[PDB]
C-alpha cells in the first residue's frame, strides 16, 4: 500500500510519515510519529502514509514574536507526565525542539509587555481555574495587570489593555460607576450602578470600575466665591456634615 | 451482498460498518456496531454495510464550543449502566471518547455564562424532574441562575437571559407585575397581576416577576414643596399611616 | 515500494512473498520466508515482494 520516500529533504524542512501504521501502548502517547530532519528520508516501510511537506519551523525568533500550538506531549520527565492531544500549549524561545503529528489550533503571537500608567491588562477565565503563580482562581472572573513585562498568552482570554486616567490634583477629581457587585479596589464602599471619586492624582481603572468622566473643581479660596450646591442624595461631604437631598448649601474659603 | 472494504482511513477519521448484520443479545445494547480508528480497515467480513465518511471527529474543543447528542451508552462502570437509545446526552472536552452508531439529536452548544448584575437565566424544565445536584425538581417549574458559572446545557430549556434592572437610591424605585400565585422573592406579601416597589439598589427580576417601570421619586425636603397624593388602596404608607382609597393627603419634609 | 497484496487465494495454491525484506539470525535459515494457506492474504507489509 505505498511507495518508498527515498526522497532529498532540507535541515530545517518538515515532513509527517507513519500516519496510517499502528501506533504505542501505555501513557506513551506517540500516535501516528513524524520526523523533521536534516537528512535523506531513507524508509525502512512501504506501508507507511506519505504527507507533501516543504518549508515549516519550529523557530521562535528570540523572545518577540514567539508562538503557540495544539500539545504533542512525546516527550516528558520525572515530574511533568502532562496530557498530550487533550491540551492546548503555548511557547517561547525556550523551544527550539523539532516539530510532530498533532498538532491543531495555532499560530505566532507576539509577546506585547506594558508597564504601569504606560497601559493595562484587562485579563479574564474563559474556562480556567488556577492557572497561576502561588493560588488558585475562581470560575470566569476577571484580573488586573500594572507593572513591568507580560506573562503567557495562555487559559485566559484578555478583555483588552486600558490606557489610565491621569489626575492633577486640585483641579481634577475621577468619577467611576461602579458596574458588578464591585467591591472598591481603593477602599470598602461599594454597591452596582453607583458613583465614584477618585482623589488620588496619575491612577489605572480598576477592571470593575469605570472612567466615567474627570470632573474639574470650581476654585473658592476667594473672598469673592462660594459655590452653590444641592445635596443630591443623603450623605456627608468631603468636610463630613450631614446633607439630605434637594437641601442647598453654599461653600467658601473653609 | 458487498465487498471488502481494504481501505485506508485516517487516525481521527470516522466510518460507519455492519450496519446490516445480526446485533447482541441480553442489556449489551450493542446493535449494527462500527469503528472511528487509527488503522486501514481491514474487514474480515463482506456482507458487512459500508457507510462513506472521510471527516469527522470526537473533537470538543476546550470547554467552550462543545456538543451533546442521542445517546448511545456501550461501555458502563459499576456505578453506571445505562440506557443506550432511549436517553438523550450533553458533552465537555472531558469526553474525546469516538462515535457510536445511534447518534442522532446533537449540535455544537458553547456553554455560555454569566455572573452577577452582568445577566441571569431564566432555566425551566421541558420534561425534567429532578436532574441537579442534592435533590429533586417538581414538574416544569422554572428556576433562576445568578453569580459565577454555568452549567448542563441538558434536561432544562432557558426562556432567555435576564439584563437586569438597577436603580440609584432616592432618585429611583422598581415596579414589578407579579404575574403567577407568586410568593414576593424578597418578601413575603404575594398576588397574581399585583403591584411592586423594589426598595434596594442594583438588583435583579426574579422569574415569577416582571420589570414594570422604574419609578423616580419627587425631591420634598423642599421647604417650597409637598406632594399631593390619591390613596388608590386601602393601606399602610412607607410611614406607617392608615389610608383609604379615593383619600388625598399631601407629603412634606417629614 | 509495493502495494497491499489483499488478493483472495485457494486453499491448496501457492504464493510467494517477502523475498525482498530481512532474513533471519543464527543457525534459524529462513531466508524471505513465504506461505502457501487456504485465506486471505492480508498483508501488513507493503515493502513486501509479490510473486
Amino acid at each position: 500500500m505505498a511507495t518508498e520516500e527515498a526522497i532529498i529533504r532540507i535541515p530545517p524542512y518538515h515532513y509527517i510519515h507513519v500516519l496510517d501504521q499502528n501506533s504505542n501502548v501505555s501513557r506513551v502517547e506517540v500516535g501516528p510519529k513524524t520526523y523533521i530532519r536534516q537528512d535523506n528520508e531513507r524508509v525502512l516501510f512501504a506501508p507507511v502514509r506519505m504527507v507533501t511537506v516543504p518549508p515549516r519551523h519550529y523557530c521562535i525568533v528570540a523572545n518577540p514574536v514567539s508562538r503557540d500550538t495544539q500539545s504533542s506531549v512525546l516527550f516528558d520527565i520525572t515530574g511533568q507526565v502532562r496530557l498530550r492531544h487533550a491540551d492546548q500549549e503555548i511557547r517561547l524561545a525556550q523551544d527550539p525542539f523539532p516539530l510532530y503529528p498533532g498538532e491543531v489550533l495555532e499560530k505566532d503571537i507576539t509577546p506585547l509587555q506594558v508597564v504601569l500608567p504606560n497601559t493595562a491588562l484587562h485579563l479574564k477565565a474563559l474556562l480556567d481555574f488556577e492557572d497561576k503563580n502561588g493560588d488558585k482562581v475562581m470560575a470566569g472572573d476577571e484580573w488586573l495587570f500594572e507593572g513591568p513585562g507580560t506573562y503567557i498568552p495562555q487559559k485566559e482570554v484578555e478583555v483588552v489593555e486600558i490606557i489610565q486616567a491621569t489626575v492633577i490634583k486640585q483641579n481634577q477629581a475621577l468619577r467611576l460607576r461602579a458596574r458588578k457587585e464591585c467591591f472598591d479596589r481603593e477602599g470598602k464602599g461599594r454597591v452596582t450602578g453607583e458613583e465614584w471619586l477618585v482623589r488620588s492624582v496619575g491612577a489605572y481603572l480598576p477592571a470593575v470600575f469605570e472612567e466615567v468622566l474627570d470632573l474639574v473643581d470650581a476654585v473658592i479660596l476667594t473672598e469673592k466665591t462660594a459655590l452653590h450646591l444641592r445635596a443630591l442624595q443623603n450623605f456627608r461631604d468631603l468636610r463630613g456634615v450631614l446633607h439630605r437631598t434637594g437641601e442647598e448649601w453654599l461653600v467658601t474659603v473653609q
